[PDB]
């Protein structure tokens, strides 16, 4: 039972993707940016990922800068309905296993929550090995 918070137009995103595939499950694929979370399912994300609501933000888009979201002037529950209201803002990507969830930065995050070994070696789409044919974390 995988899911991702994907954006194709993000490396880290698509090297995390064909890491839980080459992982052998495909799994439940969302495109936040167009259909992001609940406010509930957003909460949870966040705790389960146990990182600050800050610590999700996107930098460097659109909103962040507008709306001046680098000055500490924000509760988390204001950060967390900008980023309903602006998933741009909501860092990628997210993944979601039966052993829990992580924002994955960088992608190989995600080998501590996939249950099953990768099934071969890995190479991130930039040609920076990440495990080679023996398992083993480069
Ligand atoms: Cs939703
Ligand atoms: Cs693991
Ligand atoms: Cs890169």
């Amino acid at each position: 039972n995988i899911t991702i918070y994907h954006n194709p137009a993000c490396g880290t995103s698509r090297n995390t993707l064909e890491m839980i595939r080459n992982s052998g499950t495909e799994p439940t694929i969302i495109l936040y940016l167009e259909n992001p979370p609940s406010r509930d399912e957003l909460v949870k994300l966040i705790a389960d990922m146990g990182i600050s609501v800050r610590a999700l933000l996107k930098k460097n888009v659109e909103p962040y800068e507008q709306l001046g979201l680098a000055e500490d002037k924000f509760t988390d529950d204001q950060l967390i309905d900008f980023m309903l209201q602006h998933p741009i803002l909501i860092n990628r990507p997210i993944v979601v296993t039966p052993l829990g969830t992580r924002l994955c930065r960088p992608s190989e995050v995600v080998l501590d929550i996939l249950q099953d070994a990768q099934k071969g070696a890995f190479t991130k789409e930039d040609g920076e090995k990440v495990v080679d044919e023996a398992g083993k974390r480069l």
